[PDB]
């Protein structure tokens, strides 16, 4: 079968066959959409299917298919399932897989980057010194002092469901949040009660605004410890206007590094539960989210205060202007200081491209418009008019529950 | 089957049960989710209409009674006897009301249940459907005190008789292609334009000309009107701070009307139904002025503004657009149209759907058109979870009647 979707600006129309591949479960039926719900041990049995699945993916990639070679290493991964229960992936399996979640990450607007990923193969890694290492490594790569680069650490794969691997952490880097006893939250809002929980664990917390939190990691199931990030490999933006010199006065700054340390990720019925990853920032994921968000950092009032704006009614839009002049700032900080960045304009643009692409080489993208569409100017962008076919491709990155909630604690 | 809307700036968390009384299906299946796409017999009848009377009837809490029994009889009877049948007035008015309260798309439904319903089903010809539709644009219209209305023309018959406006919207402005090459109007109204060019209207030409309408009535072929001018007020937009803003020479009308959908209740199908409410602002500031393929005036906009359009990370467009919205709210409220911005619409929706959810049991609502074209999270719908299911009696999408009619 077919699907089509138009654009609405521009009335061009895609043909979408590749949902055809999907398997996994949307959330929808056909009485219901749940288009914007945020969350909507396997069996050797349930296993071999996955794992061949995968490599008649892989194998075909790279125009194999069918050769004594795919065969073989069909045979060999079946004998291992049948015998050990789970299976290894060759470096290069690894490698295509985790290039493969980001391709089908229907989420992410970034992904016409796809094919340029650093993988990090930390398989061999033990204890949670050793996660700490590897997590500094990556850090200090990916940062490229600003000229930021693409890359994934994979820690080893989950066994009984009671040996994982995982960072407690949320994003590799991220600023802690400290509810105070009036009711206020100095720091960052999202953060407060993984900060509680670093406190517990023996962290010194400095209670600033911008105090970068310690990685708490877990290995081969074991209760999880505490590392600070050296500070000279967390690249920080002081964020200022172009115009408006009182900006740098509210002492605003950012981490230059987005890098999600939370998710788990699905190749051939494989799952990497620690798989830290990153990019670059779209300047709204700050401007919009971490710094206008009523539940974050939550600075319009300030700003459209010191910007003399009438603040009695919502309709002189106020909070919209002083909006536009937090994004302005965000992008003119990090362009100045020559940190990695992209608009939502530039970023919308490249990704309808690269969508148009998908279409014609693979024969579909999976997007979710809920969230490629950005937090503001929404419809001045191209994928606002953009139908979107939302679907499930493995491999694939997963939320995962937060790990204090379910680890059995050792004491 | 009991399900969970959360909201994720407020940690508040709904339960909705509305959605199992759901009846129609909604392009999603259990492997792909179409919630981005644009549009995804005597027999069959009184199901439809026993359904409707159930709900009507419980809903003035007379379930079960002799007058309920007694009409669901009668209903049975004339379908029987008739293959159709006809509401009450009562009847007419609970559908109509709630067709707009099962509107998912819709971000003024707090508004439902003040809606003036003009029965126009004794009306037979194209001028009667045209005096019927002035009435209600100078009912709605209430010179600048605006109010919601419906005008209800009759239901499909055996579908060779239909009543429709060809017109999507009561109030348009006409788009004329150019030697040019260029467009000048509205661009989203060129075919329309032509149909009725090609019906005889003699177009004036200009950038912001009312089109007229074109009614069909019982399947005959349709005839144009011009609503009288003095009925269609429209608004001037200037800026409060930038005086250059009214040499732009811009305007929008006050009355929001569509005049394009299907109307359907207890199984009946009002093919034209045009209704009415006010405006949000960002429809007219956000989307008929900027979008590309619509007035497209940001570049114009952003020029006198004298902003940097070098580079996009300048946010020049997002500049101009915040502009662009301040002047249409402020212009409408200076003279006195009613209008709402999208942070006051928004705010109502989120206390429209937690009474809904406490009275109703849920909302069905569609997140991809609820969240405003600009600024979405910073308004409280971007962060509220919505699920987006199908509820009879509704408003339908329908063909343009043009690809329809033989004449
Ligand atoms: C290279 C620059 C990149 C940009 C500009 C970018 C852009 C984005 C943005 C804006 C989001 C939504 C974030 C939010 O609203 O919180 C996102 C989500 C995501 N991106 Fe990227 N992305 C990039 C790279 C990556 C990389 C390297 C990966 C993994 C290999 C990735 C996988 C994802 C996933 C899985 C999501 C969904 C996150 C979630 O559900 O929490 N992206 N992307
Ligand atoms: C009273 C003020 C009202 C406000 C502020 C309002 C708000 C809106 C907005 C902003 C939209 C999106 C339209 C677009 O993006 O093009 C919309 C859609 C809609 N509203 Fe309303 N509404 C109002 C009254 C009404 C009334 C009176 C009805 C019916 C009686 C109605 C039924 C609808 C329907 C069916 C849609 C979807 C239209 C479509 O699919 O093209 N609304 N509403
Ligand atoms: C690689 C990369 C590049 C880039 N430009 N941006 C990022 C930021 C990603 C991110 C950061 C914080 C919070 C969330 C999301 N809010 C985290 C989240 C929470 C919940 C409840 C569900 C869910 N699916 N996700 C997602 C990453
Ligand atoms: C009563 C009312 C109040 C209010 N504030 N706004 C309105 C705007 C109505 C309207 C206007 C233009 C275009 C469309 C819709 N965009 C027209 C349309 C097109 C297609 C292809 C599908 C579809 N479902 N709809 C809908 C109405
Ligand atoms: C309820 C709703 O789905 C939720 O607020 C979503 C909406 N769209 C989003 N889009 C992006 N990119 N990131 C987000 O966190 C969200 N949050
Ligand atoms: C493709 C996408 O569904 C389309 O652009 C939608 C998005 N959301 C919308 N939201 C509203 N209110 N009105 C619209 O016309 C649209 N268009
Ligand atoms: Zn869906």
């Amino acid at each position: 079968r077919f699907l089509k979707v138009k654009n609405w600006e521009t009335d061009v129309v895609l043909t979408d066959t590749l949902h055809l591949k999907s398997t996994l479960e949307t959330g929808c039926t056909e009485h219901i959409c749940m288009g914007s719900i945020m969350l909507p041990v396997r069996t050797k049995d349930q296993l071999f299917p996955l794992a061949k699945e995968f490599l008649d993916q892989y194998y075909s990639s790279i125009k194999r298919f069918g050769s004594k070679a795919h065969m073989d290493r069909l045979e060999e991964v079946n004998k291992e399932i049948e015998s050990t229960s789970t299976y290894q992936l060759k470096d290069t399996e690894l490698i295509y897989g985790a290039k493969h979640a980001w391709r089908n990450a229907s989420r992410c607007v970034g992904r016409i980057q796809w094919s340029k990923l650093q993988v990090f193969d930390a398989r061999d890694c033990t204890t949670a010194h050793g996660m700490f290492n590897y997590i500094c490594n990556h850090v200090k790569y990916a940062t490229n002092k600003g000229n930021l680069r693409s890359a994934i650490t994979i820690f080893p794969q989950r066994t009984d469901g009671k040996h994982d691997f995982r960072v407690w952490n949320s994003q590799l880097i991220r600023y802690a949040g400290y509810k105070q006893p009036d009711g206020s939250t100095l720091g960052d809002p999202a953060n407060v009660q993984f900060t509680e929980i670093c406190i517990q664990q023996g962290w010194k917390a400095p209670r600033g605004r911008f105090d970068v939190l310690p990685l708490l990691l877990q290995a081969n199931g074991n209760d999880p410890e505490l590392f600070q990030i050296p500070p000279e490999l967390v690249l920080e933006v002081p964020i200022r206007h172009p115009k408006f010199d009182w900006f740098k006065d509210l002492g605003l700054k950012w981490y230059g590094l987005p890098a999600v340390s939370n998710m788990l990720l699905e190749i051939g019925g494989l799952e990497f539960s620690a798989c830290p990853f990153s990019g670059w920032y779209m300047g709204t994921e700050i401007g919009v989210r971490d710094y206008c968000d009523n539940s974050r950092y939550n600075i319009l009032e300030e700003v459209a205060k010191k910007m003399d704006l009438d603040m009695r009614k919502t309709s002189s839009l106020w909070k919209d202007q002083a909006l536009v002049e937090i994004n302005i700032a965000v992008l003119y900080s990090f362009q100045s200081d020559k940190v990695t960045i992209v608009d939502h304009h530039s970023a919308t643009e490249s990704f309808i491209k690269h969508m148009e692409n998908e279409y014609r080489c693979r024969g579909g993208c999976p997007a979710d418009w809920v969230w490629i569409v950005p937090p503001m100017s929404g419809s001045i962008t191209p994928v606002f008019h953009q139908e979107m076919l939302n679907y499930r491709l493995t491999p694939s990155f997963e939320y995962q529950p937060d790990p204090w909630n379910t680890h059995v604690w050792k004491g």
